[PDB]
Protein backbone atom coordinates (compact mmCIF):
# COMPACT_ATOMS: atom_id res chain seq x y z
CA UNK A 1 0.00 0.00 0.00
CA UNK A 2 1.21 4.13 -0.82
CA UNK A 3 0.97 6.24 1.25
CA UNK A 4 -1.72 8.76 1.28
CA UNK A 5 -0.67 11.51 0.18
CA UNK A 6 1.23 9.95 -2.26
CA UNK A 7 -0.81 10.96 -5.72
CA UNK A 8 0.00 10.95 -9.46
CA UNK A 9 -1.55 14.14 -10.93
CA UNK A 10 1.80 15.08 -13.14
CA UNK A 11 5.53 13.32 -12.53
CA UNK A 12 6.53 12.98 -8.84
CA UNK A 13 10.31 12.97 -8.39
CA UNK A 14 11.47 10.78 -5.00
CA UNK A 15 14.18 12.27 -2.86
CA UNK A 16 15.55 11.78 0.26
CA UNK A 17 16.76 14.40 2.98
CA UNK A 18 18.42 17.20 1.54
CA UNK A 19 22.25 16.20 2.71
CA UNK A 20 25.78 16.82 1.46
CA UNK A 21 26.19 13.25 0.63
CA UNK A 22 22.19 12.60 -0.52
CA UNK A 23 21.87 14.63 -3.43
CA UNK A 24 24.55 14.04 -6.11
CA UNK A 25 22.16 11.73 -8.10
CA UNK A 26 18.52 13.21 -7.44
CA UNK A 27 19.64 16.56 -8.90
CA UNK A 28 19.81 15.19 -12.26
CA UNK A 29 16.62 14.87 -12.89
CA UNK A 30 15.70 17.66 -11.15
CA UNK A 31 17.79 19.74 -13.66
CA UNK A 32 16.41 18.44 -16.41
CA UNK A 33 12.86 19.23 -15.03
CA UNK A 34 14.09 22.91 -13.93
CA UNK A 35 15.97 22.71 -18.04
CA UNK A 36 12.50 22.05 -19.45
CA UNK A 37 9.95 23.61 -17.59
CA UNK A 38 8.17 20.19 -16.83
CA UNK A 39 5.37 20.22 -14.07
CA UNK A 40 6.33 17.93 -11.19
CA UNK A 41 5.91 17.43 -7.51
CA UNK A 42 8.32 16.45 -4.86
CA UNK A 43 7.86 12.80 -2.65
CA UNK A 44 10.25 13.42 0.39
CA UNK A 45 11.11 9.40 1.27
CA UNK A 46 11.98 8.65 5.11
CA UNK A 47 12.74 4.94 4.30
CA UNK A 48 14.13 4.27 1.11
CA UNK A 49 14.00 0.61 2.89
CA UNK A 50 10.26 0.63 2.85
CA UNK A 51 8.16 -2.20 1.10
CA UNK A 52 5.64 0.65 -0.95
CA UNK A 53 8.89 2.21 -2.16
CA UNK A 54 10.49 -0.97 -3.15
CA UNK A 55 7.67 -1.58 -5.72
CA UNK A 56 8.62 2.06 -7.23
CA UNK A 57 12.33 0.87 -7.24
CA UNK A 58 13.18 -2.22 -6.72
CA UNK A 59 16.62 -1.45 -6.35
CA UNK A 60 15.73 1.27 -3.33
CA UNK A 61 17.09 4.15 -4.13
CA UNK A 62 16.37 7.63 -4.72
CA UNK A 63 15.87 9.17 -7.61
CA UNK A 64 12.62 7.66 -8.54
CA UNK A 65 10.10 9.01 -10.94
CA UNK A 66 6.48 8.11 -10.74
CA UNK A 67 4.72 9.70 -14.23
CA UNK A 68 1.36 9.34 -16.11
CA UNK A 69 2.00 7.61 -19.98
CA UNK A 70 1.50 10.24 -22.43
CA UNK A 71 -1.96 8.30 -23.02
CA UNK A 72 -2.61 8.10 -19.30
CA UNK A 73 -3.31 4.35 -19.85
CA UNK A 74 -0.08 3.42 -17.31
CA UNK A 75 1.64 4.93 -14.28
CA UNK A 76 5.59 4.97 -16.05
CA UNK A 77 8.15 4.56 -13.34
CA UNK A 78 11.87 5.57 -13.52
CA UNK A 79 14.56 4.70 -11.43
CA UNK A 80 18.62 4.98 -12.04
CA UNK A 81 19.46 8.39 -11.90
CA UNK A 82 20.42 8.07 -15.70
CA UNK A 83 17.33 6.24 -16.41
CA UNK A 84 15.07 9.10 -14.89
CA UNK A 85 16.77 11.34 -17.29
CA UNK A 86 16.15 9.23 -20.72
CA UNK A 87 12.52 8.98 -19.33
CA UNK A 88 12.11 12.82 -18.89
CA UNK A 89 13.95 13.39 -22.00
CA UNK A 90 11.54 11.06 -23.79
CA UNK A 91 8.63 11.87 -22.64
CA UNK A 92 9.03 16.19 -22.18
CA UNK A 93 12.51 17.09 -24.49
CA UNK A 94 9.99 16.87 -27.70
CA UNK A 95 12.69 19.29 -29.38
CA UNK A 96 16.22 16.85 -28.14
CA UNK A 97 17.56 19.62 -26.61
CA UNK A 98 19.09 17.70 -24.00
CA UNK A 99 17.94 14.34 -25.93
CA UNK A 100 19.26 14.59 -29.21
CA UNK A 101 17.51 15.54 -32.23
CA UNK A 102 19.50 13.01 -34.83
CA UNK A 103 21.25 9.52 -34.63
CA UNK A 104 24.79 11.83 -34.88
CA UNK A 105 23.94 13.58 -31.47
CA UNK A 106 22.30 10.89 -29.95
CA UNK A 107 25.20 8.46 -30.58
CA UNK A 108 27.83 10.97 -28.61
CA UNK A 109 24.92 11.79 -26.21
CA UNK A 110 24.68 7.91 -25.50
CA UNK A 111 29.03 7.55 -25.59
CA UNK A 112 29.31 10.58 -22.51
CA UNK A 113 25.83 9.72 -20.95
CA UNK A 114 27.01 5.72 -20.45
CA UNK A 115 30.38 6.65 -19.54
CA UNK A 116 29.19 8.57 -16.59
CA UNK A 117 26.69 5.64 -15.89
CA UNK A 118 29.09 2.51 -15.97
CA UNK A 119 32.43 4.21 -14.86
CA UNK A 120 32.66 7.91 -12.81
CA UNK A 121 28.88 6.69 -11.53
CA UNK A 122 29.42 3.46 -9.93
CA UNK A 123 33.49 4.35 -8.88
CA UNK A 124 32.03 7.43 -7.17
CA UNK A 125 29.71 4.52 -5.33
CA UNK A 126 32.33 2.30 -4.31
CA UNK A 127 34.79 5.30 -3.13
CA UNK A 128 32.10 6.58 -1.15
CA UNK A 129 30.84 3.54 0.20
CA UNK A 130 34.65 1.82 1.08
CA UNK A 131 35.36 5.12 2.58
CA UNK A 132 32.32 5.70 4.72
CA UNK A 133 29.53 2.86 4.77
CA UNK A 134 31.50 -0.21 4.80
CA UNK A 135 32.04 -1.53 8.16
CA UNK A 136 35.70 -2.36 7.93
CA UNK A 137 38.12 0.47 6.31
CA UNK A 138 39.92 -0.95 3.21
CA UNK A 139 42.49 1.62 1.87
CA UNK A 140 44.05 -0.57 -0.86
CA UNK A 141 40.53 -0.65 -2.51
CA UNK A 142 39.33 3.24 -1.34
CA UNK A 143 42.71 4.13 -3.41
CA UNK A 144 42.24 2.73 -6.62
CA UNK A 145 38.82 4.08 -6.84
CA UNK A 146 40.49 7.22 -6.23
CA UNK A 147 42.71 6.78 -8.91
CA UNK A 148 39.76 5.28 -11.03
CA UNK A 149 38.43 8.58 -10.77
CA UNK A 150 41.26 10.39 -11.83
CA UNK A 151 41.35 8.49 -14.98
CA UNK A 152 37.61 9.18 -15.73
CA UNK A 153 38.42 13.29 -14.72
CA UNK A 154 41.19 12.35 -17.57
CA UNK A 155 39.07 11.30 -19.87
CA UNK A 156 36.62 13.98 -19.38
CA UNK A 157 39.65 16.32 -19.92
CA UNK A 158 40.84 15.38 -23.04
CA UNK A 159 37.54 15.70 -24.90
CA UNK A 160 36.86 19.28 -23.42
CA UNK A 161 40.58 19.99 -24.79
CA UNK A 162 39.27 19.16 -28.29
CA UNK A 163 38.33 22.09 -30.74
CA UNK A 164 34.82 24.10 -29.71
CA UNK A 165 33.75 21.06 -27.69
CA UNK A 166 32.63 23.54 -24.98
CA UNK A 167 30.34 20.18 -24.07
CA UNK A 168 31.16 16.74 -23.20
CA UNK A 169 28.81 15.05 -26.21
CA UNK A 170 27.87 18.00 -28.36
CA UNK A 171 30.15 21.18 -29.34
CA UNK A 172 27.20 23.88 -29.07
CA UNK A 173 25.09 23.00 -26.49
CA UNK A 174 24.74 21.07 -22.79
CA UNK A 175 22.80 17.73 -22.83
CA UNK A 176 21.60 14.40 -20.83
CA UNK A 177 25.61 13.45 -20.43
CA UNK A 178 26.65 17.08 -19.28
CA UNK A 179 23.84 16.71 -16.40
CA UNK A 180 24.15 13.18 -15.47
CA UNK A 181 27.96 14.39 -15.24
CA UNK A 182 28.05 17.68 -13.13
CA UNK A 183 27.60 16.53 -9.96
CA UNK A 184 30.49 14.28 -10.14
CA UNK A 185 32.86 17.01 -11.78
CA UNK A 186 32.96 19.53 -9.87
CA UNK A 187 35.20 21.29 -7.27
CA UNK A 188 33.32 20.37 -4.24
CA UNK A 189 33.11 16.50 -5.22
CA UNK A 190 36.73 16.53 -6.48
CA UNK A 191 37.37 18.36 -2.97
CA UNK A 192 35.26 15.21 -1.55
CA UNK A 193 37.49 12.72 -2.88
CA UNK A 194 40.80 14.71 -2.30
CA UNK A 195 41.68 15.79 -5.25
CA UNK A 196 42.38 19.34 -6.55
CA UNK A 197 40.11 20.05 -9.17
CA UNK A 198 41.98 22.61 -10.95
CA UNK A 199 44.41 20.36 -12.00
CA UNK A 200 41.55 19.51 -14.53
CA UNK A 201 41.03 22.69 -16.12
CA UNK A 202 38.71 22.61 -19.52
CA UNK A 203 36.71 20.52 -16.64
CA UNK A 204 36.77 22.68 -13.91
CA UNK A 205 35.64 25.74 -16.94
CA UNK A 206 32.69 23.33 -18.06
CA UNK A 207 31.54 22.67 -14.49
CA UNK A 208 31.21 26.49 -13.73
CA UNK A 209 29.60 27.24 -17.23
CA UNK A 210 26.94 24.53 -16.63
CA UNK A 211 27.19 25.57 -12.81
CA UNK A 212 26.09 29.31 -14.04
CA UNK A 213 22.93 27.94 -15.96
CA UNK A 214 19.42 29.00 -14.00
CA UNK A 215 17.74 25.93 -14.11
CA UNK A 216 21.22 24.14 -12.40
CA UNK A 217 21.06 26.75 -9.93
CA UNK A 218 17.66 26.10 -8.89
CA UNK A 219 18.81 22.28 -9.05
CA UNK A 220 20.87 23.01 -6.54
CA UNK A 221 18.94 25.30 -4.12
CA UNK A 222 15.88 22.73 -3.98
CA UNK A 223 17.34 19.58 -3.56
CA UNK A 224 19.61 20.39 -0.14
CA UNK A 225 16.27 22.05 0.97
CA UNK A 226 13.87 19.13 0.52
CA UNK A 227 12.87 17.99 4.07
CA UNK A 228 14.08 21.15 5.91
CA UNK A 229 10.54 23.17 5.01
CA UNK A 230 7.13 23.27 6.48
CA UNK A 231 7.17 19.06 5.54
CA UNK A 232 10.16 17.11 6.77
CA UNK A 233 8.45 13.17 4.94
CA UNK A 234 5.80 12.86 2.02
CA UNK A 235 4.80 15.19 -1.15
CA UNK A 236 5.71 18.47 -0.45
CA UNK A 237 3.41 21.80 -1.28
CA UNK B 1 48.03 6.51 -37.73
CA UNK B 2 44.82 4.42 -38.05
CA UNK B 3 45.62 0.73 -39.43
CA UNK B 4 45.57 -0.18 -43.53
CA UNK B 5 42.89 -2.41 -42.87
CA UNK B 6 40.63 -0.40 -40.65
CA UNK B 7 37.47 1.35 -43.09
CA UNK B 8 34.51 2.09 -42.78
CA UNK B 9 31.95 1.27 -45.82
CA UNK B 10 29.18 -0.40 -43.18
CA UNK B 11 29.10 -1.22 -39.40
CA UNK B 12 32.59 -1.93 -38.17
CA UNK B 13 32.53 -3.56 -34.47
CA UNK B 14 35.67 -3.34 -32.28
CA UNK B 15 36.36 -7.15 -30.84
CA UNK B 16 39.49 -8.81 -28.47
CA UNK B 17 40.86 -12.12 -29.12
CA UNK B 18 38.05 -14.08 -27.92
CA UNK B 19 38.17 -15.51 -24.01
CA UNK B 20 36.21 -16.88 -21.51
CA UNK B 21 36.25 -13.35 -19.68
CA UNK B 22 37.35 -10.94 -22.71
CA UNK B 23 33.33 -11.41 -24.68
CA UNK B 24 31.08 -10.87 -21.91
CA UNK B 25 31.09 -7.00 -23.12
CA UNK B 26 31.59 -7.33 -27.15
CA UNK B 27 28.88 -9.87 -27.30
CA UNK B 28 25.95 -7.45 -26.69
CA UNK B 29 26.15 -5.53 -29.12
CA UNK B 30 26.88 -8.51 -31.83
CA UNK B 31 23.43 -10.21 -30.50
CA UNK B 32 21.54 -6.73 -31.36
CA UNK B 33 22.97 -6.95 -34.91
CA UNK B 34 22.16 -10.85 -35.35
CA UNK B 35 18.79 -9.99 -33.89
CA UNK B 36 17.87 -7.35 -36.39
CA UNK B 37 20.48 -8.84 -39.54
CA UNK B 38 22.66 -5.35 -39.57
CA UNK B 39 25.41 -5.77 -42.18
CA UNK B 40 28.84 -5.44 -40.05
CA UNK B 41 32.32 -6.24 -40.38
CA UNK B 42 34.06 -7.11 -37.06
CA UNK B 43 37.85 -5.52 -36.14
CA UNK B 44 39.92 -7.36 -33.66
CA UNK B 45 42.01 -4.85 -31.49
CA UNK B 46 45.62 -6.15 -30.61
CA UNK B 47 46.25 -3.37 -28.24
CA UNK B 48 43.17 -1.30 -27.04
CA UNK B 49 46.25 1.34 -25.31
CA UNK B 50 47.14 1.93 -29.41
CA UNK B 51 46.67 5.62 -29.26
CA UNK B 52 44.86 5.11 -32.97
CA UNK B 53 42.17 3.39 -31.02
CA UNK B 54 42.04 5.94 -28.13
CA UNK B 55 40.51 8.29 -30.57
CA UNK B 56 37.66 5.83 -31.14
CA UNK B 57 37.39 5.37 -27.43
CA UNK B 58 38.53 7.07 -25.14
CA UNK B 59 38.35 4.43 -22.46
CA UNK B 60 40.37 2.10 -24.34
CA UNK B 61 37.88 -0.53 -23.68
CA UNK B 62 36.13 -3.07 -26.56
CA UNK B 63 33.44 -3.14 -27.59
CA UNK B 64 33.54 0.43 -29.92
CA UNK B 65 31.41 0.87 -32.91
CA UNK B 66 32.93 2.53 -35.96
CA UNK B 67 29.47 2.91 -38.63
CA UNK B 68 28.44 5.84 -41.30
CA UNK B 69 26.10 8.49 -40.72
CA UNK B 70 22.52 8.00 -41.57
CA UNK B 71 23.08 10.41 -44.93
CA UNK B 72 26.98 8.49 -45.59
CA UNK B 73 28.66 11.86 -45.44
CA UNK B 74 29.78 11.15 -42.09
CA UNK B 75 31.53 8.23 -39.55
CA UNK B 76 30.35 7.90 -35.75
CA UNK B 77 31.30 6.25 -33.29
CA UNK B 78 29.48 4.09 -30.35
CA UNK B 79 31.68 2.89 -26.81
CA UNK B 80 30.11 1.49 -24.24
CA UNK B 81 28.21 -1.87 -24.57
CA UNK B 82 25.19 0.07 -23.19
CA UNK B 83 25.90 2.84 -25.73
CA UNK B 84 26.84 0.40 -28.74
CA UNK B 85 23.47 -1.33 -28.13
CA UNK B 86 21.56 2.57 -27.63
CA UNK B 87 22.84 3.12 -31.18
CA UNK B 88 22.14 -0.02 -32.94
CA UNK B 89 18.71 -0.11 -32.11
CA UNK B 90 18.44 3.82 -32.72
CA UNK B 91 20.18 3.72 -35.96
CA UNK B 92 18.96 0.25 -37.11
CA UNK B 93 16.08 -1.26 -35.24
CA UNK B 94 13.15 1.66 -36.65
CA UNK B 95 10.06 -0.98 -35.60
CA UNK B 96 11.78 -0.26 -31.74
CA UNK B 97 11.57 -4.73 -31.96
CA UNK B 98 14.58 -4.24 -29.05
CA UNK B 99 14.84 -0.26 -28.21
CA UNK B 100 10.84 0.06 -27.25
CA UNK B 101 8.08 0.94 -29.86
CA UNK B 102 6.82 3.56 -26.77
CA UNK B 103 7.26 5.87 -23.74
CA UNK B 104 6.00 3.18 -21.41
CA UNK B 105 7.71 -0.15 -22.99
CA UNK B 106 11.42 2.30 -23.07
CA UNK B 107 10.38 3.59 -19.40
CA UNK B 108 11.09 -0.23 -18.15
CA UNK B 109 13.84 -0.79 -20.89
CA UNK B 110 15.94 1.99 -19.66
CA UNK B 111 15.57 1.19 -16.14
CA UNK B 112 16.40 -2.49 -16.50
CA UNK B 113 19.28 -1.57 -19.08
CA UNK B 114 20.35 1.10 -16.26
CA UNK B 115 19.95 -1.14 -13.50
CA UNK B 116 22.94 -3.52 -15.21
CA UNK B 117 24.98 -0.42 -16.26
CA UNK B 118 25.06 1.35 -13.48
CA UNK B 119 24.88 -2.02 -10.45
CA UNK B 120 25.62 -5.23 -11.57
CA UNK B 121 27.81 -4.60 -14.85
CA UNK B 122 30.45 -2.47 -13.23
CA UNK B 123 30.35 -4.80 -9.90
CA UNK B 124 31.36 -7.80 -11.89
CA UNK B 125 33.76 -5.43 -13.75
CA UNK B 126 35.27 -4.73 -10.40
CA UNK B 127 35.01 -7.91 -9.07
CA UNK B 128 37.17 -9.34 -12.37
CA UNK B 129 39.78 -6.46 -11.54
CA UNK B 130 39.95 -7.09 -8.26
CA UNK B 131 40.02 -11.43 -8.95
CA UNK B 132 42.36 -11.83 -11.73
CA UNK B 133 43.87 -8.16 -12.80
CA UNK B 134 45.12 -6.37 -9.35
CA UNK B 135 48.83 -7.33 -8.64
CA UNK B 136 47.38 -8.08 -5.07
CA UNK B 137 44.59 -10.21 -4.25
CA UNK B 138 42.09 -8.29 -2.03
CA UNK B 139 39.82 -10.95 -0.41
CA UNK B 140 37.38 -8.72 1.54
CA UNK B 141 37.12 -6.59 -1.41
CA UNK B 142 35.88 -9.65 -4.16
CA UNK B 143 33.75 -10.85 -1.13
CA UNK B 144 31.30 -7.61 -0.97
CA UNK B 145 31.58 -7.51 -4.79
CA UNK B 146 30.71 -11.17 -4.52
CA UNK B 147 27.84 -10.54 -2.15
CA UNK B 148 26.75 -7.22 -4.06
CA UNK B 149 26.16 -9.68 -7.06
CA UNK B 150 23.72 -11.76 -5.25
CA UNK B 151 21.69 -8.46 -4.45
CA UNK B 152 21.37 -8.08 -8.41
CA UNK B 153 20.15 -11.37 -9.03
CA UNK B 154 18.03 -11.44 -6.11
CA UNK B 155 16.35 -8.38 -7.81
CA UNK B 156 16.28 -9.84 -11.08
CA UNK B 157 14.69 -13.17 -9.78
CA UNK B 158 11.93 -10.75 -7.49
CA UNK B 159 11.40 -9.34 -11.45
CA UNK B 160 10.88 -12.19 -13.29
CA UNK B 161 8.08 -13.89 -10.72
CA UNK B 162 6.22 -11.19 -11.54
CA UNK B 163 3.05 -12.57 -12.82
CA UNK B 164 3.60 -12.83 -16.62
CA UNK B 165 6.93 -11.01 -16.19
CA UNK B 166 8.73 -13.55 -18.81
CA UNK B 167 11.66 -10.91 -19.87
CA UNK B 168 13.17 -8.11 -17.39
CA UNK B 169 11.79 -4.81 -19.30
CA UNK B 170 9.10 -6.40 -21.37
CA UNK B 171 6.43 -9.47 -20.35
CA UNK B 172 6.07 -10.08 -24.32
CA UNK B 173 9.47 -10.24 -25.87
CA UNK B 174 13.37 -9.21 -24.81
CA UNK B 175 14.75 -5.91 -25.66
CA UNK B 176 18.30 -4.25 -25.39
CA UNK B 177 18.23 -4.48 -21.16
CA UNK B 178 17.85 -8.56 -21.74
CA UNK B 179 20.73 -8.79 -24.15
CA UNK B 180 23.07 -6.35 -21.85
CA UNK B 181 21.84 -8.23 -18.21
CA UNK B 182 22.34 -11.79 -20.15
CA UNK B 183 26.35 -12.35 -20.36
CA UNK B 184 26.45 -11.47 -16.72
CA UNK B 185 22.94 -13.49 -15.48
CA UNK B 186 23.97 -16.54 -16.61
CA UNK B 187 25.13 -20.35 -15.19
CA UNK B 188 28.88 -20.21 -16.65
CA UNK B 189 29.17 -16.29 -15.52
CA UNK B 190 27.46 -17.25 -11.70
CA UNK B 191 29.71 -20.38 -11.67
CA UNK B 192 32.85 -17.95 -12.55
CA UNK B 193 31.56 -15.63 -9.31
CA UNK B 194 31.54 -19.07 -7.00
CA UNK B 195 27.72 -18.77 -7.04
CA UNK B 196 25.09 -21.57 -7.47
CA UNK B 197 22.32 -19.89 -10.11
CA UNK B 198 19.84 -22.49 -9.15
CA UNK B 199 19.38 -20.33 -6.58
CA UNK B 200 17.58 -18.04 -8.52
CA UNK B 201 15.77 -20.36 -10.54
CA UNK B 202 13.14 -17.85 -12.50
CA UNK B 203 16.82 -16.25 -13.56
CA UNK B 204 17.76 -19.02 -14.49
CA UNK B 205 15.01 -20.00 -16.61
CA UNK B 206 15.07 -16.91 -18.32
CA UNK B 207 18.68 -17.12 -18.97
CA UNK B 208 17.90 -20.34 -20.96
CA UNK B 209 14.94 -18.72 -22.38
CA UNK B 210 17.57 -15.92 -23.77
CA UNK B 211 20.05 -18.39 -24.90
CA UNK B 212 17.39 -20.15 -26.64
CA UNK B 213 17.20 -17.49 -29.59
CA UNK B 214 19.32 -18.13 -32.91
CA UNK B 215 21.09 -14.59 -32.66
CA UNK B 216 22.29 -15.14 -29.50
CA UNK B 217 23.40 -18.27 -30.31
CA UNK B 218 24.93 -17.49 -33.61
CA UNK B 219 26.64 -14.25 -31.32
CA UNK B 220 28.13 -16.45 -28.93
CA UNK B 221 29.33 -19.43 -31.47
CA UNK B 222 31.35 -16.18 -33.29
CA UNK B 223 32.77 -13.93 -30.22
CA UNK B 224 34.82 -16.74 -28.99
CA UNK B 225 36.24 -17.12 -32.15
CA UNK B 226 37.57 -13.74 -33.03
CA UNK B 227 41.22 -13.85 -33.26
CA UNK B 228 41.61 -17.69 -33.95
CA UNK B 229 41.16 -17.63 -37.46
CA UNK B 230 43.29 -16.99 -40.34
CA UNK B 231 43.75 -13.65 -39.49
CA UNK B 232 44.53 -13.08 -35.84
CA UNK B 233 44.18 -9.16 -35.25
CA UNK B 234 42.87 -6.18 -37.85
CA UNK B 235 39.90 -6.20 -40.07
CA UNK B 236 38.20 -9.85 -40.54
CA UNK B 237 36.75 -11.28 -43.91
NA1 LIG C 1 9.68 -15.20 -15.47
Amino acid sequence: ERPSDLVVNRLVLFVVKGTATSTHNTVKPLILLEELGVPHDIYVVEKVSAPWFSEINPHKMVPAILDRSPDGRDTLRAWESTSTLMYIADAYDKDGTFGGRNVQERSEINNWLTLHTAALGPTAAYWLYFYKLHPEKLPKTIEKLRSNITVQYDILERRLNEPGQQYLALKDRPTIADIATLPFAMKSTAELFGLEFEKWPKLQEWSVRMGEREAVKRAWQRVAGFGHGEKEYGMLE
